[PDB]
């Protein structure tokens, strides 16, 4: 569950456009490990954002993005 605590990286990173809901979209394919995938798939975060965004809203899993 730490993911939620790990997501803080988004909240604290007020230098990244302070994105919260948009960050949640990516938390889905990351859900497994926040820091590991985050540091490793530094790239995947790019398309996943474009591909998953429109998709996330259709399924509305922003709240459940955490788990």
């Amino acid at each position: 569950m730490r993911i939620y605590k790990g997501v803080i990286q988004a909240i604290q990173k007020s230098d990244e456009g302070h994105p919260f809901r948009a960050y949640l979209e990516s938390e889905v394919a990351i859900s497994e490990e926040l820091v590991q995938k985050y540091s490793n798939s530094a790239l995947g975060h790019v398309n996943s954002t474009i591909k998953e965004l429109r998709r996330l809203f259709l399924v509305d899993d922003l709240v459940d993005s955490l788990k």
